[PDB]
């Protein structure tokens, strides 16, 4: 069983497809499911639950609903994240807080909550969490998506080191620029890496199962960044 | 005019001292005064952000804005992970991250406008750079305002305000044989503002005995 | 094909083994050869490289795939630690990396061919330790070369990379790391998979770097 | 007494009017002397090792012993790394990563004797925290130097021995519209060899105007 939010779109969205192919039951978690429905149709093992993820109530009553229906996931993928373009003067207090809300709050409580049944059960959990260039070199017109990315790093090694000795391994990934719905610009993409390729969610996806897996046996706290090169120089 | 959030203890309390007696007008800043001349004391809960923008209605007609902001205000949970709650790690982020940007935007909006320099210096930790059990929030805010501290430096650097921050280690892990003091701290804040730090911008100084060394 | 220095012992070795069992043209080097072409070279010699490189070019050899793993640790208090201590370890564990992947690169943007080479540095790359000068400031060195070679060689296709293992308390998990979990960093590293991956660092060290 | 590498040109130059108009006895150290009162020059190679060795037995028959290590020396190549050699690359690695060990280790075994409290600075780079084209010498020289200040930092920290680096910018991919000039990398020396530098070891100390903020 692998939990993967942002479901709907993106990274999150090339995993839901990714994990059912390879036979896991997924949980899916978003706060649109229009690119879910189909199948959602289907009797693949696939639960979606429609949820606002910076509602930290909204986030128990997934817990909530788990615990009555039997489904202790094994993985956590923290994908979902939200990333303003505005400048700095015209961010308001409460979209800096939006975005911190969805980019470290949730994973955040979504890790507590995982951990806590893992720690319960004896489980030997797996969480990745799915930072950006953005947590290592700053961007202008970002503030809080910055901010919010040099937390989750910050998150995640703190949680290894939580919770290595009941054998949960908590890792991030920060992908550079990525083709995703999230995003002349194309030749600054590419003046800034190294390679001459554009970042794919497939890239991403791979990364996520190298470090789900048996391989990753000895991997936590660490940061896979998977970026082209922009963190070069 | 330098305004300093946590002037009623530790570091943002020695500053208080510290740039009185080096003939600054000063703006403090605590939820506290117990503990606390050109001296404005505002007795204030900067995880109220209501109360942050009351604060800047306040000084706009007092026509009273700072030259240099000191983020100091801080909160350090001790708790294991599973017994940190929601909402204790949401009012450490919005004391140690939330109330550093939002003080910061509203002192780059006055320097913008006016057209003046501006610094600023953000006290976060070696918890910053490296975690610790027990400190889910500290460490992931300490991170996220490093974070913070480089975008905003890229943000307002052509206006020439300078965003910079300082990582103490504690005031066997260390390398050196001493105590951290507020005074090593302060020192840096000193240079970090002064003009001889004119090329200094989105920089972290760790000032921690080296602890962060290995 | 693929060079892996340092396969006599250790993290070398265990992908000599893995990578002809998985159908790879090996070519190991390193000093020692009492543990596939083998060739008994001391990397420490910038003449030896140089005929390593005439022998190979007569052969038709240059590999696709370069693995920098022959490395030394010094443990000796600094002041005891020699000049000449000092730059060995300099030049196995930095100046042979630079040597061998500018070679392995000359050949792959002769031939306008795709190349991949992943440097084994250490979490002594990233943290120091005491009585280490010349191994830390030697990863610290190599961790900065794979950023800096990935930049130069990336519009060719030319993938560098590293990995920063922990000791194969201080760690988060109770297990020991084993020369497999580094073994598979390096194959998930030259793998298809990791096209876009270049200039990045892999930290495998059971979380020693991360608190 | 201050022993400062690269005497002759740009930070380390400017290093030697610096502390010698304010009263310290300086040594010297550069492979050239044209651009060079208690001081002492020495025309020096410091990519030969034996000379390094023979400085220091004079300098002990002389009883001096430098109280502070200022490792400016240094050398960029800025060459395509296909044409950059072997020789060429080991000579920018013994200029800017072995000298700075040496003459380290060699200031540090007479703190240590004489129960001394010593300081030492290092200069490296922004190429130090940042690759660049055509730098793969200087890139991982750089790289070498931050990471022998935390080792060395933590070696000799029970001595109180502190060893730290400033990793100047240039002295666009800046956020401060400015060139950076020695003087920015001079008052940083002066700061971290000064007394409210007590608790600073194992740091890097960026002064690059916004350079590494990303
Ligand atoms: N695409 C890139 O270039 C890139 C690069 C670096 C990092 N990232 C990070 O990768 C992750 C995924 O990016 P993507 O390109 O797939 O983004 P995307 O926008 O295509 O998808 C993100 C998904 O997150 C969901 N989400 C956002 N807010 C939510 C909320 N409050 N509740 C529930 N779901 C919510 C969105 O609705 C969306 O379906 C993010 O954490 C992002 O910051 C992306
Ligand atoms: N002392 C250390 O070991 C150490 C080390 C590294 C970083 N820091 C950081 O340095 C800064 C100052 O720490 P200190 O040791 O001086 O702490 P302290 O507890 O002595 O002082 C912090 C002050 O911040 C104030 N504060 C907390 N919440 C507030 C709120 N909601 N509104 C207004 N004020 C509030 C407190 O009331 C207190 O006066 C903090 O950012 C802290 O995280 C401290
Ligand atoms: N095992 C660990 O805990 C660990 C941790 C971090 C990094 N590393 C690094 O991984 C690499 C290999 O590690 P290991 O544990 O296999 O060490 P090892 O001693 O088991 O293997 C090193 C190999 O490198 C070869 N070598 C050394 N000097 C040489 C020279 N001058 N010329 C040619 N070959 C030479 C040796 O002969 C040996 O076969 C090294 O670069 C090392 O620094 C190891
Ligand atoms: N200027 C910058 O923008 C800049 C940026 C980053 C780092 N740095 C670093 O700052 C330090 C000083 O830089 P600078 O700009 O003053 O450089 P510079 O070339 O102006 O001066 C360096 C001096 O080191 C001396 N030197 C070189 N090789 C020597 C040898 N083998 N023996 C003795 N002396 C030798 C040279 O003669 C020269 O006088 C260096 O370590 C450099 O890498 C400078």
């Amino acid at each position: 069983i692998i939990m993967i939010s942002g479901a709907n779109s993106g990274i999150g969205h090339a995993c839901i497809k990714y994990f059912l192919e390879k036979s896991f039951h997924v949980i899916a978690l978003d706060i649109n499911n229009n690119n879910l429905i189909d199948y959602m149709k289907t009797d693949m093992p696939l639960k979606v639950v429609q949820i606002d993820l910076s509602n930290s109530e909204a986030i128990h009553n997934l817990f909530t609903q788990l615990d009555l229906e039997k489904l202790s996931p094994d993985i956590l993928i923290n994908a979902a994240g939200i990333r303003e373009i505005t400048p700095v003067l015209h961010l308001s207090d409460d979209m800096f807080k939006k975005v911190i809300d969805v980019n470290l709050v949730a994973p955040f409580i979504l890790s507590r909550e995982v951990a806590k049944r893992w720690c319960e059960s004896k489980i030997k959990g797996c969480i990745v969490n799915i930072a950006s260039v953005s947590g290592l070199m700053a961007e202008p017109e970002r503030a809080a998506y910055v901010a919010s990315k040099h937390a989750l790093i910050g998150l995640t090694k703190q949680m290894a080191m939580e919770f290595g000795k009941q054998n949960i391994r908590v890792n991030s990934i920060s992908p550079g620029v990525i083709r995703t719905e999230l995003t002349a610009l194309m030749s600054m993409i590419k003046s800034n890496q190294s390679l001459d390729t554009w970042g794919l969610p497939q890239d991403i996806v791979s990364c996520i199962e190298y470090l789900i897996s048996d391989q990753a046996r000895f991997i936590t706290g660490s940061n896979f960044v998977i970026d082209g090169g922009w963190t070069a120089g």
